[PDB]
């Protein structure tokens, strides 16, 4: 339904601190996450899931399949724990990233904010689709 946008991803999380984009400020390294279809196989929305590896959030995001973009309408309820999350400028590009083994792979990028982040940072989540090859895991 939103097949090319559902996936298992390896991502890093940057943040905009004091106007500048800081590379992996938390030292979290490469993290796994997933995007998948709703139970209804909806064409207009899908699930975004950090698998508990960063802020511990899981929510439905609006999807425009033709554009291959995704986002939420403001801050939406986190399903993992009681908090709200806002996703902005999500984009899946086909074969745009390069895996560690030197092979093209789909890329995912999005901006996220959390209503319980007292520092009010906007974070930039970015990565590539997991190949399943051990050479491409972290």
């Amino acid at each position: 339904a939103v097949e090319k946008m559902a996936g298992d991803w390896w991502v890093t999380v940057n943040a905009f601190i004091d106007g500048k984009e800081v590379e992996d400020p938390f030292g979290a390294g490469h993290l796994q996450m997933s995007t998948y279809n709703t139970a209804s196989n909806s064409e207009t929305e899908m699930w975004l899931d950090d698998l508990g590896n960063f802020w511990e959030y899981k929510l439905k995001v609006n999807v425009n399949y033709a554009a291959r973009t995704f986002s939420t309408t403001g801050f939406v309820d986190n399903v993992t724990y009681e908090s709200k999350v806002k996703i902005t400028d999500g984009k899946v590009l086909e074969k745009a990233a390069t895996t560690p083994s030197g092979m093209p792979a789909d890329s995912i990028v999005y901006m996220v904010q959390f209503d319980d982040d007292e520092d009010g940072l906007t974070y930039k989540v970015s990565g590539f689709r997991r190949t399943g090859f051990p050479a491409d895991d972290f």
